[PDB]
């Protein structure tokens, strides 16, 4: 499912996902744009053999078994295709473990790179919320 910006938005604040730990909806939205262009079946494979799922690109090398990642972790106790799901409840869950992991949303690259410090809450704006 290729959401749009402001029915993301809404989906990830029924979520939870809102101001979960400090981070504003905007930054979440932001970090979707850019890491899946909105996009819940984006796939990316990285350079070490892992690859990264859905509308935040969550990492197999850590956080979810996709049967091709030697050595990673499953810390979000799913298979990786529960992150490629219209529904984002899997992607939402696990962010929330991602972010609760000691450096914030950093663990996004796109996030750090391209919403860090922005006028992120742009990407809400005009939402009905
Ligand atoms: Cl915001
Ligand atoms: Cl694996
Ligand atoms: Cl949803
Ligand atoms: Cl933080
Ligand atoms: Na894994």
């Amino acid at each position: 499912k290729v959401f749009g910006r402001c029915e993301l938005a809404a989906a990830m604040k029924r979520h939870g996902l809102d101001n979960y730990r400090g981070y504003s909806l905007g930054n979440w939205v932001c970090a979707a744009k850019f890491e899946s262009n909105f996009n819940t079946q984006a796939t990316n494979r990285n350079t070490d053999g892992s690859t990264d799922y859905g509308i935040l690109q969550i990492n197999s090398r850590w956080w979810c078994n996709d049967g091709r990642t030697p050595g990673s972790r499953n810390l979000c106790n799913i298979p990786c295709s529960a992150l490629l799901s219209s529904d984002i409840t899997a992607s939402v869950n696990c962010a929330k473990k991602i972010v609760s992991d000691g450096n914030g949303m950093n663990a996004w690259v796109a996030w750090r790179n391209r919403c860090k410090g922005t006028d992120v809450q742009a990407w809400i704006r005009g939402c009905r919320l």
